[PDB]
């Protein structure tokens, strides 16, 4: 039988005569679970940690040409020291400085 409900009896027919008798029963059960398991699937990896700046990251692949060559000496370095000083910088002390902000006790000995 057509589940699809092309013209929508079926769907209407099978939802408005829905005794609630399991349903109610069954849904509120998996609704606890299947909201949590979606996410266990997106966290469940211990390497997601990279994935989160995979994405984000590859907003700088143009101030990523840091590989380039050198010129005016200076220049060189603006691409990839602006990068590794705001980056490290921020991600070693924003990241850090920052997570440490809130724990006042020793969390990495």
């Amino acid at each position: 039988m057509s589940d699809a409900g092309r013209k929508g009896f079926g769907e209407k027919a099978s939802e408005a005569l829905k005794p609630d008798s399991q349903k109610s029963y069954a849904e509120q059960g998996k609704e606890y679970i299947t909201d949590k398991a979606d996410k266990v699937a997106g966290k469940v990896q211990p390497e997601d940690n990279k994935g989160v700046f995979q994405g984000v990251h590859d907003s700088a692949e143009k101030g990523k040409d840091n590989a380039e060559g050198q010129g005016e000496s200076l220049a060189d370095q603006a691409r990839d020291y602006m990068g590794a000083a705001k980056s490290k910088l921020n991600d070693a002390v924003e990241y850090v400085s920052g997570r440490v902000h809130g724990e006042e006790d020793p969390t990495k000995k």
